[PDB]
């Protein structure tokens, strides 16, 4: 329950080095061509999502179908949940996995602030005022992996029931962590609908193209147009 | 007090002659004027929200600029919310205040069917088999009233204080009322999410005005360049 | 004749009253219901359009259903080219048929701001730095109701040569009115570009409703809420 | 030199070797992978898209940024002007690589059945019945590169006066090849808005990605979900 849905979130994501451009990253790969390199770092991210999912108590044991389902379902969600929560410790942009620092200014630049904005005042200064902890975050997640409401799962109902063991435990666990907090598990649950409308807009707006596409591609293009005929 | 916002609700709950009237057609406004028609409800259905909302408790206690920041962010999920629960009666198809039926065939056709479906499926059916009952339906439509993240209010604090007062009360109307389904508080807030994704794709793809469908538009557009 | 275009133009335009009638309540109005008022509005300003295009050479004489079919493929953009042309006289914003002149930041009431400043910079803008007439407005305004892509549309070939006219005479009355700017026509034809893209976003955003509803809406609530 | 607008549109035009080998399957990258061919086929598209605008009389010598802004602004509207005039080629169809690619029916079963129809119907055919050649094509390409209306330009008026050379020199083109058709001019200009708004509705619904169909999508998940634990 819980405690292992704490330990998928530590599990793949940290190490004091990897917030340092792991693999090399930071030394090494040294962005040169366009598309093959986003494509790269998107598989990379993609992949860790789906490490993350694998360790859910229970999502292994869904028929293969419904897993890919579930993925395709929420991997946006999941995503901008795990880079905002990762943000309550800075008041500008956001942190990446890569521990690296996009500032405000760089998503008006992109064309992406008004969708920027929505993620810092409705997830990122939300989860810091109510200080949303990693084994809260983990579930919220948890929750949105099993959303018995994508499209084709051969049994929502299985997919529904995981949902609520999770979410039973949340309430167990916020109760048993925060009894004077007698409303924290509700303002928890409350911010899905948020996360919920972030994550479309994200979509419709190619955000995380641009978010690790843009400098790559302009560079690429620097590049290219100064060089020799 | 949510009696007095399920009072709120019943204060304007389609009584009978109004769905007599129009699942029959002894109504008057003569079917004969389409813009007429249509334009009459949506005019009597925001009148009868605002008279919902001043009945939910401290709505009218907030500043004025608040209040229709709070009401023009969340009229369409409160419409939705309501004709959804309204449906629970029908099969794949949704019931409107005025007892006007549309089957999920028009949505289809008129080119809004996947969104028509995640209503009947994702809201509607989620509603029927958990038997939710108008109390709680008036506490998730209050909930989502108190949206604090709406832009441009005076005071999010006070607005999200508001909303733990109701989900507070709707925790504890829960527990009391149903005590041996311990997850139905959850399962309620849980339904706030389908709601929202929902809301903003039936404004993206003109929901209702494609319900309408195309030949009434054809109708007096011919009209126009038709006269006598 | 490019004289039979500008004068439906001016017949239909705008005229005094219309907008004294709506900017003002002349008209049993002084507004009490809402979305009722909004679509008065819009029916309004719909049938205009089709004084317009009836107006217009050979539109008439075009199969009843095309005819409808081009004037749902072109409503959107043939208002906003409209109010786009007779913005050009205020000086930062867009002043509708109503008489009702709607500001920037004010119209942007954080919802519609960036294809409001679309409107500015890429229509508005553009109209008054090259100063087109009301004649070149009409012409284009022609041209994009005879839209030969239309879906749906009997005869396409048809509207086409419709087209074709309209523009040739276009682009004659700008080679003897203004005799020193030879790229003067293709500079008209470039921007219906923008009109197109410009004309998508409108409808995305309810840009119309917005514009001519927020103000009876936020009325109607205020009293009700009192 | 209008030359050097078709030279510069000839010189990046796909020859035979890649419409006949990917045709019966005579190239290389062996379609075992397809999550590099999109990349792989995206960063060379990207790659002659730059070639060809630094071919382009007098956009080498606009600002740096204001030439990334205008390759940035109209990328899209480019390469579907390019496949449009190449389709003209196979009979109601489309044309990327191998063979006389697809018809209504993927497009339908991808669910872009509608966006294809605007393709054929307003690009392609208009291009086949008018008989557009590539110098025209050329023209259209570097007048929609030239976009005075593109967000950002330090200088607008100076890409306005670049835009109007080279529909003067289309005109003059025009008068000559053709001068039986007084109109053939405002007739190119006029399949501008068809693009933009094709170039639109392809980028909003991702009609070439939705064309590849979602089974690679669910393969390459199912790849991830059965990666070592």
């Amino acid at each position: 329950p819980v405690e292992r849905i704490l330990e998928a979130e530590l599990a793949v994501e940290p190490k004091t080095e990897t917030y340092v451009e792991a693999n090399m990253g930071l030394n090494p790969s040294s962005p040169n061509d366009p598309v093959t390199n986003i494509c790269q770092a998107a598989d990379k991210q993609l992949f860790t999502l789906v490490e993350w999912a694998k360790r859910i108590p229970h999502f292994s044991e869904l028929p293969l179908d419904d897993q890919v389902i579930l993925l395709r379902a929420g991997w946006n969600e999941l995503l901008i949940a795990s880079f905002s929560h990762r943000s309550i410790a800075v008041k500008d942009g956001i942190l990446l996995a890569t521990g690296l620092h996009v500032h405000r200014n760089s998503a008006h630049s992109a064309g992406v602030g008004a969708i920027f904005d929505r993620v810092l005042t409705e997830l990122v200064s939300k989860m810091r005022d109510m200080q949303m902890d990693k084994t809260e975050l983990g579930c919220l997640r948890a929750i949105v992996l099993f959303n018995p409401d994508s499209k084709g799962l051969s049994n929502p109902a299985e997919v529904e029931a995981l949902r609520e063991k999770v979410y039973a435990s949340l309430e167990a666990y916020c109760k048993h962590k925060y009894p004077e907090q007698p409303g924290r598990f509700a303002k928890l649950l409350l911010r899905l609908p948020a996360l919920r409308s972030i994550g479309l807009k994200c979509l419709e707006h190619l955000f995380f193209f641009k978010l690790i596409g843009d400098t790559p591609i302009d560079t690429f293009l620097m590049e290219m147009l100064e060089a020799p005929h």
